């Protein structure tokens, strides 16, 4: 409840609303992060606004989204502390830069990990999307967290202007898991729309299975009908009990 009952380790990374840094519960040693939000420049409406996210981020509990512990706040210093589960594999952007400089492509296993975990995350999403915001725990399993950059993941129809939304960017993650690169690339945002709206791309490394490649597809479907529910996705045969979160 106060910063206090918490030791800092060190910094992981400073994203964009402030630091993750990996933090020690004293009471138990339990090791968490916590996320540094500076509401100092806020703006009692903007609060409100984000006491509510915060409350429903609160009661998202599931496997493979990034568990919610607590919220600190400290007015010596104008600054919100969100405490989370530490994921001690990292993130999936880490992972496919590993992959990229050591020419090592991702084991199909591994995909199908993602794919399940990551289709099952969403799926509580609806109930109740980027490589730098799905992590890694110890044991294999997948969770997912939460102007210059180019929105590589976009999909056609929120881009002109949708839950088969998500299954298109998942579809761009799977896609960028086994190829190291995204399936539409380009230099310029004019010449990337314009490459997501033809909807053509190079198949996944032939080392991944043809089933494989199917599934991520048809979630990269430019019709959002025709793209897999997380229900039609999570029936596939390649989809096994061991491609599952386990404790
Ligand atoms: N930012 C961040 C962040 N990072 C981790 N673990 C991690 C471990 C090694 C390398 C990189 C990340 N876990 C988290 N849980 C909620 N935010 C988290």
């Amino acid at each position: 409840s106060r910063a206090e009952d918490y030791e800092v380790l060190y910094t992981i990374g400073t994203g964009s609303y402030g630091r993750c840094q990996k933090i020690r519960r004293k009471s138990d040693g339990k090791i968490l992060v916590w996320k540094e939000l500076d509401y100092g420049s806020m703006t009692e409406a903007e609060k409100q606004m984000l006491v509510s996210e915060v409350n429903l981020l609160r009661e998202l509990k599931h496997p493979n989204i990034v568990r919610y512990y607590d919220r600190i706040i400290d007015r010596t210093n104008t600054t919100l502390y969100i405490v989370m589960e530490y994921c001690e594999g990292g993130d999936l952007a880490s992972v496919i830069t590993k992959g990229t400089k050591e020419r090592q492509y991702l084991d199909e296993e591994f995909v199908l990990r993602v794919m399940t975990q990551l289709t099952l995350a969403l799926k509580e999403c609806h109930r109740r999307l980027k490589p730098a915001n799905v992590f890694l725990d110890g044991k294999q399993n997948v969770k997912l967290g939460d102007f210059v950059g180019t929105p590589y993941y976009m999909s056609p129809e929120q881009m002109n202007r949708n839950e088969k939304s998500d299954i298109w960017s998942l579809g761009c993650l799977l896609y960028e898991l086994c190829a190291l690169m995204p399936p539409f690339t380009a230099f310029s945002q004019k010449e990337l729309a314009g490459k997501i709206r033809e909807g053509k791309f190079r198949r996944i490394p032939y080392r991944y299975s043809d089933e494989l490649n199917e599934i991520i597809t048809r979630m990269l479907n430019l019709k959002d009908y025709h793209r897999p529910s997380v229900e039609e996705i999570l029936e596939n045969p390649l989809i096994l009990e061991h491609h599952h979160h386990h404790h």
